[PDB]
């Protein structure tokens, strides 16, 4: 192992000198550890609040949920917990037919997937763009850098031996240049899957990539027309910890569709930076804070490029194989078998293969299935042999699935159809409210001003009048943030990282413009492109389903911050200055 990991840790080991030791209080149980050495303790035991949304959601105030969101621990001890708690595991080796089976479905899925694309590389000047059109950080610095991209072609060179001397995943601008070029090498090998859709429900037939939240639910009602047993939504616990050795090598197979200088380099970073990786955590020592240098040959980096689609790919692999299971095509025997007959899993991929992915949706770890009957609740063999085990429930315990796609989870959403009050319907997406609240009342970072702040804010309000308009109290907050915050200040940050966010309320445009564009114009699924002219023709959830989603409509609190509201506009109005400020109420 140390022939592919070594100069790596050459490298980190030189670079420390002074400080690098053998610590042997390490508490490393399935990565090997390599050594430590003296940093600087990154990070904060608590999350800045946006003073803005807060002042205008003074009934959560006293909301646990919304309390909790507000801690989150950065610092090593954190670090250290979250690792212990997931991360220090070991996944049993799937059984030998059952390494047999997802070989097979592997191979099926990748030949599909590439029926009507080719992969290709991707480039410096789509990275550049990229980061230009997120910045818009010291990423937009080093990409206009030259001696960035001189270090990117001496790192791509050692690749191309089957080398690696500075790729090294992050649990002096030379180490942070180091960190995204590993990233960008990474990017140029397996990007395509991201950049030219892989993973779009056209191409996946399961996947929702490049779909958006507002489709999700769309695409939930369109899987429960098909005939067949309930929709199942099992969560996987720790999914990146269970992504195992065979997993890799089954990823891997779409190295065999590439140009040959493509395929030497994605090789190079599967064999050097998935199937072997150099990990660097920080922890709390009573001396100070040290940086651990560990090393595996499994498990899924969460914060990788290919991270979404692989796991998309193996997620889609996964749930084929427990409906075969689910349709007796695998049975217990087969699975211990190494010698198991090949053509049964053949002719079910090839004559159901595809049907079979149209009854799911597949997001990464998360997944709905809706299988040709109920047997799929009793097919965990395969799905706990490849290490794909539920989280909290016993093995063994059936799944338990929905008669109704609106009670599905999924992408932590569930989804709603409303009527309007012109006839026509709508699927709207949902989560607990207090999580919504909870989540705009995060800043992201310190030192931010309070333009920086009421932007974010601004940001948060029209995430909410796009997405969550069918939310009571989202609406009232919402109009109350916007009517606070100068009309021509632009919002700033992000609400979030999601890939299923297209980030359509980052503008000063007319929001009831923006939600007919979405929700009417560019919806496929609203026939009657006749546009919503006013916000009070925008439904909202009856207040029944509303309370039940988290609402505090019908509570005196409530009543009272509804009626006192213009109150605290006025005294955020006061406190950002003299601007042009617009009545939302
Ligand atoms: C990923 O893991 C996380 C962990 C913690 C925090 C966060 S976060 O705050 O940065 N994001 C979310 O909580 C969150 C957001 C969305 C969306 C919101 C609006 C969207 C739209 C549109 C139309 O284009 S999409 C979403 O949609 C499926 C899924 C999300 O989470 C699973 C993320
Ligand atoms: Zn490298
Ligand atoms: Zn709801």
């Amino acid at each position: 192992n140390m022939d592919v990991i070594g100069e790596r840790i050459k490298r980190i080991k030189e670079e420390h000198n002074s400080t690098w030791h053998y610590d042997d209080e390490n508490p490393y149980k399935t990565w090997a550890y390599h050594g430590s050495y003296e940093v600087k303790a990154t990070g904060s035991a608590s999350s800045m609040i946006n003073g803005v949304v807060k002042l205008l959601t003074k009934p959560w105030d006293v909301v646990p949920m919304v309390t909790q969101m507000a801690m989150t621990d950065t610092t090593p001890f954190g670090q250290q917990r979250v690792f212990k708690e997931k991360v220090d595991t070991r996944t049993p080796r799937p059984l030998p037919g059952t390494r047999k089976v997802m070989e097979i479905t592997a191979e099926w899925l990748w030949r599909t997937l590439g029926r009507n694309k080719r992969p290709r590389l991707c480039t410096r000047e789509e990275f550049t763009k990229k980061v230009r059109t997120n910045a818009a950080d010291s990423a937009k610095a080093a990409v206009e850098d030259e001696e960035f991209w001189k270090l990117v072609d001496r790192e791509r060179e050692l690749h191309k031996l089957g080398k690696c001397g500075s790729c090294v995943y992050n649990m002096s601008r030379a180490i942070w240049y180091m960190w995204l070029g590993v990233r960008y090498l990474e990017f140029e090998a397996l990007g395509f899957l991201n950049e030219d859709h892989w993973f779009s429900r056209e191409n996946s037939y399961s996947g929702v990539e490049g779909e958006g939240l507002h489709k999700l639910g769309y695409i939930l009602r369109d899987i429960s027309k098909i005939p067949g047993g309930a929709m199942y939504a099992d969560d996987t616990a720790g999914w990146d910890t269970r992504i195992t050795e065979d997993d890799l090598h089954n990823e891997e197979k779409i190295i065999q569709q590439m140009d040959p200088e493509h395929r030497q380099l994605a090789n190079a970073i599967f064999k050097l930076t998935y199937q072997n990786k150099v990990v660097k955590v920080q922890r709390p020592t009573p001396t100070g804070t040290v940086m651990d240098i560990i090393s595996r040959k499994d498990q899924r980096g969460s914060g990788q490029v290919g991270t979404y689609g692989l796991n998309t790919f193996t997620n889609m692999e996964a749930q084929l194989v427990r409906q075969m299971e689910g349709e007796g095509v695998l049975t217990k025997a087969d699975l211990e078998n190494p010698h198991l007959l090949e053509k049964k899993i053949t002719q079910w991929l090839e004559t159901k293969g595809v049907e079979r992915l149209k009854r799911m949706a597949i997001s990464g770890d998360d997944c709905v299935v809706k299988p040709i009957d109920d047997r799929f609740a009793n097919a965990l063999l395969a799905l706990n042999d490849m290490g794909k085990v539920r989280k909290d429930i016993p093995q063994w315990q059936p799944s338990k699935g929905w008669h109704d796609w609106q009670q599905v989870p999924f992408c932590s959403h569930h989804f709603h159809e409303l009527i309007m009050k012109d006839g026509r319907k709508l699927v709207v997406p949902c989560r607990p409210q207090d999580e919504l609240i909870g989540r705009a009342r995060i800043s992201q970072g310190a030192g931010w001003s309070l333009r920086e702040t009421a932007c974010l804010g601004k940001a948060y309000a029209q995430m909410w009048s796009l997405m969550y308009f069918h939310r009571r109290d989202l609406r009232l907050a919402s109009n109350a943030i916007c009517s606070a915050v100068p009309v021509h200040w632009v919002p700033t940050s992000r609400t979030t990282w999601s890939i299923h966010a297209h980030h359509q309320w980052m503008t000063t445009e007319d929001m009831l413009t923006v939600w007919n564009r979405v929700w009417i114009e560019e919806n496929p699924w609203m026939e009657d492109k006749t546009p919503v002219t006013t916000w009070e023709n925008v439904p909202y959830l009856g207040k029944r389903e509303d309370q039940w989603c988290g609402s505090l409509i019908g509570l005196t609190s409530r009543a009272t911050w509804a009626q006192n509201i213009p109150t605290a506009i006025q005294q955020v109005r006061s406190l950002i200055g003299n601007e042009e400020f617009l009545d939302y109420m």
